[PDB]
């Protein structure tokens, strides 16, 4: 019957993520201020409803999630589109109705749906089985507590606005693209992911990595420094051949892998070598090359067309 | 549901599977060598959470997994990609949905998925609906621990690499080849394929029959062996004429399957012969020699073929 | 505490199963070698027990069932799976380990289950809980027979291999593919359908009409045969002249029907004519011609097809 | 436990039936023959155990099994195959079991099941549990006795043959095609439906209204006969003037309806008349035009299609 | 166990319904003829046992069968698809051989199915389940006892003819074409709704009306007239200036709405005034005009399309 949901807290700060601050305004004014503040929204003054978040997939939807639910400091419900389709044929949309009477039962609850373009996909003929119910049982269900007494914020995510019906369109409220990071925040990002890896340094780099990695979303640029962290025990794997680097005040010789021509090469493999004694490559600017050679382009420009197309029409605001 | 998912503890060594060295060399640096370093993965620094296993199809795979299963020290969980259509689709991904957790339940712990392909390909309809949405809810699962917080493995097998989704080849690591067995590999399987029966002589007919089965699996070669044990018994059946050997200083006269020629072959049928004066044919080379000959090659050579296309491809990388 | 379930004595030998010589082999391989010599299989020839007969209906499944019955002189118990399913409201199972029980004390055995695939799969209205645990029984019964010394054997018998629950196909062993007959098999059949009746000319028509049934089954044979059986009653029964056969020697007149042109044509109804002075015409190929006009080619090919799918993809690999 | 099925039948005779002596000579042969001349089966000739009878509806299926019942004077026992399922789901198998016994019990019997295919078929809930175990169970019976000594007959009845599960189709012997009727039996039909209304003219009309009447079920026949009956008392109903018919031969008066110039035309209303006293008008063949005219064919040619193609399939069949 | 259908009935007249008086001969003859008159309905002449009104919604079949049971005053069942409902799978059928015993114990007894495509159909999923089970016993409920001994008529209402089960269509009697009113149909239906309300002027405004109203229902009419007689109390809600009518002859003086120019227009509100002293405007044409205007025609004319097909192939039909 209940479903379980967990609004554990997943904890990334508002500092953790890059760009449209104007966004994580809306959002600290439709969370934050309530929590702080509940007396200001006495007469006319009412509390925001539902936000949409639209935008190419791997741009941080997710991810500012987590940060929405760390930041809210309240209970918090996160479901994909995935959950509660069917069980029987007959039976699916009772667990939405439990759902929102839970969500309103623990007042200040914000419910995060991702995928809304799943569920409510959406396309004719096969729709009128049990289809156009649950899209009838969102529109109904949302207009229930939605007057007066509201403790409830929608959050949903799309990639595909423009499948997203009327019906829903003016009737769910407030819409924001999530952007692919520019060249500023893809830099922050580099900046963000280092870890204790004393590496290449400056902030030159960064901003040269910044600039030459472009069109790629917050996802890509995690792969990529996943990749690029890996190359120096790519490069301890494949080369047997190490060498001594640091003096003996230490615990003993610390070996690092060098090429088989190398004046003091020992050939041994990682097997022998002890915890200590270990001297893994500085991370340079050659495992970014040839991660960008590895990273090719996700996004089709058509899809930014029509994600630019329904921000010509709808933008940052609900309609 | 809740035994098509399998749990177990298996005790299989290294030294148990016949080779295979490159791949075992493979996997000591997969695993091992973060377990014998662990103290190099603080940060963005992660182990390993998806690996390949490809090849033709009897390879001793699942023998393998069991193996760094045990290796790894954990419990080793598995399920065929396919299953289960049976009568419910919906609850197919209910099982899909509980792994995860229930994996996250038992750090560490290794997950076996086989026949990975079988939910990814040309197909379409079928395809991009309803082994799309559990492709992207793996991708989805096997994410959500990656933050430092994993203690499961995900191996996978595949007899067709091609046929992989770059959303799947992006979100996963490792990919080793799994040959057929090599000249030495047959003969150590025709060693483990005995028993209490005699058999033949030596190591040089054993060596003699690995030289001799040529292409063929894992599973053939076993197949091959139980035909050579049964090969006897198949003289035995289509036998009317036993010759006699044994005197009365045995049970009594011992009666064997021999040609309608033979001195001493009395016609009766196998019916009327009782333990006293039974004696089964002793195993010889002719048995297996036959029984080669009667187990036809297993891969067409255009797969493998098409499996070193795959090793020049994506091979021994990340991608 | 008994409550008995069918156990009979079928009269029916090896030899009036036409064909299939090679199962046969296999089946007096796995039921009377076993019993015959235990003591062959220490090592690793193993007494396999499960064995699956499958294929299209038709093809004397149920008669091979009767004939190991009559020959191997072994206790043979035959149950439906929907025999013996519940009282409540509450118990079941304990009539399922009752019957392993006597199974047991009754060694050497053999269980034979028809239409194994009537218990399958993961629906509600009982099977998701109810018959889910009737399921677990069986497969722990199943588990604990391979456990120990055995004397049991268990028979599957479907033909809907595609739609048997995969956890008894991973507990179970070995697949026998139940085929149509071939060519010789319905000759052989036809010979043995004839028996007492006037054989008319030689071995070539038993062969041509061997010939000119194509994808025929044991049942589809034999409802032509007697199709052609009552063709010399219709001759009868449309009747009104007969003449005499036997001469003076023979113990009376014997009158056969006969055409209105016969010289000697006495002229009455069958019912006119006594029992043993009635001489009934003798069988033509012509009525056998008949009984094939009465029977329509009875292939659906789409099952041989999915037979065949299922052959190659489960049976060569034990599972 | 017995649940009751009335088996004392009314008198439809072999002569109610038009057309098919080859279907009856079958009937008559399956049952009333053997009963008759028990020692015609003695031997390797045996009687039918299974017969089919199938086509478009309103063709005396039921009418020929009333025939049948009638004829046979031996335990006819008919039931629909929604009739005995369930109550408790899961509880079925017991009253089928007693049937079968109580088949037994009566030898020779018939068992009638109509619309065998309500039973039939293969997707999921029913034929998943319910349905499936018990159609399992129905398949072991029907076969169970059928094969080696047998007192029962089973006809079945089918709209929808092509829909019959394959197994069930192997395990059934002898199909039975009934095509819509021809213009002799339509004739028949016609001559049974005369009543004791005057015939106006000959026969003669009646082989002109079977040319006339095309595709049309016995049903329809019987329909448009009583159609064609009402007119006389539609005639009677709006007539004021009626007219004296009574000669002197007769006791009283004696009435029929007429045109207001008639001899006699005395204008009361026939509320007003005496039953006896009223002479009904005879039946002229415009009334049974005007029958054809109103009732416009009732069949479907879509159907056909499918009853041709089972046909050219199987057809007149032994299966 | 027996349920619950309610047989006290409305005082809805034959001179009620405008339309079709052949139909209503038939029911008449059908229902009416064989209770006043049984002796006439010996022998082979047999009154209709199922009668089919098909056609567009709202036309008044429920109406019709109001008006029968009103006057032929028998026992009179009526029935909705939710009364026999399916839960302990078996449950319909047995209601139906319930609801059929009980309707044999209550002779004469009139059965109505209210939407009888509800219950019907032929392809497969849901009606493999329980439905095409339904729909079996049904069937052999109905021309079982139907055809020969009856003292039950079946009336069958539906707006969907095409998608009726073959099956069900022949084994079902007399189907009638429930048409959209003609002139004189309309005409008699407003003259049906007079009242106290003065008629205003003669039979011209209503023949009038009947032509202007092509295409309009029943039910439409219904609402035009409501919309007709509403409109004097419209204006009275607004009406401001009143002036009196009745002079001392009747018992009070009696006001009702006027313009206010005129003699003794007195502009108080029509709640300031008591119910039996208030007069009020009649009516006129133009409230009829407006309530025409109000009301656009309902149907569109190539929905029937399908309705005229089926004429085409059935049409006014005895069946
Ligand atoms: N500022 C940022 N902008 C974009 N992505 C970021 C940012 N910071 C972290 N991420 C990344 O976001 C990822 C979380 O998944 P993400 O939210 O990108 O999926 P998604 O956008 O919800 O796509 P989908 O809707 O298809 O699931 C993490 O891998 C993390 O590295
Ligand atoms: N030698 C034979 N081979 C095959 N069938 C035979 C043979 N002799 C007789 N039959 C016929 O086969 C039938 C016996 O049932 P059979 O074993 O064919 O069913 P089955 O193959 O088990 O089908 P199902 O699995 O659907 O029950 C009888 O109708 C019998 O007349
Ligand atoms: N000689 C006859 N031949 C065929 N039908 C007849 C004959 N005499 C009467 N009937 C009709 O047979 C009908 C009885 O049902 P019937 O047996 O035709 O159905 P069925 O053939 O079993 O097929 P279904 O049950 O699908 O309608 C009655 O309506 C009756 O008018
Ligand atoms: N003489 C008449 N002819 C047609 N309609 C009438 C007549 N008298 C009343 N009505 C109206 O017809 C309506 C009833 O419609 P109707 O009986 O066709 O519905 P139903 O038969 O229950 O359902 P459906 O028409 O969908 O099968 C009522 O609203 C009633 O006011």
């Amino acid at each position: 019957l209940s479903s379980a949901i967990l609004s554990e807290k997943p904890n990334v700060k508002w500092e953790d993520v890059a760009g449209l601050e104007g966004a994580k305004e809306a959002l600290k004014e439709a969370v934050i201020l309530p929590v702080k503040f509940p007396h200001l929204f006495k007469g006319n003054r009412k509390p925001t409803s539902g936000i949409l978040l639209y935008g190419p997939p791997g741009t941080g939807k997710s991810y500012l999630a987590k940060a929405v639910a760390t930041e809210a400091n309240s209970t918090f419900f996160s479901v994909s589109s995935s959950d509660l389709v069917s069980k029987w044929m007959g039976e699916s949309e009772k667990l939405v109705k439990q759902l929102f009477a839970m969500a309103r039962e623990n007042k200040p609850s914000i419910i995060f749906i991702d995928q809304v373009d799943a569920l409510t996909g959406t396309r004719g003929e096969g729709e009128s089985e049990a289809s156009r119910r649950i899209k009838t049982e969102l529109l109904v269900q949302m207009n229930g507590v939605g007057n007066d007494s509201q403790g409830v914020l929608v959050l949903g995510a799309t990639n595909i606005p423009w499948q997203l019906d009327s019906a829903i369109r003016r009737r769910f409220e407030r819409r924001i693209y999530i952007p692919l990071p520019d060249l500023a925040a893809r830099t922050t990002m580099f900046e963000i992911n280092v870890g204790d890896t004393p590496c290449v340094l400056t902030k030159e780099d960064y901003r040269t990595l910044g600039a030459m990695t472009e069109g790629y979303s917050g996802s890509d640029i995690a792969v990529v420094v996943k990749d690029a962290l890996m190359q120096p025990i790519r490069k301890i794997q494949s080369a047997t051949h190490f060498k001594d680097v640091s003096t003996e005040d230490d615990e003993t010789r610390k070996l690092t892998p060098c090429s088989p021509g190398d004046d003091g090469a020992i050939e041994m493999s990682w097997t022998d070598i002890e915890a200590d004694e270990l001297k893994e490559p500085d991370l340079t600017i050659k495992d970014f090359l040839k991660a960008i050679k590895s990273t090719r382009p996700t996004v089709n420009e058509d899809d930014l067309l029509k994600q630019e197309q329904f921000t010509r029409d709808f933008g940052q605001e609900g309609n």
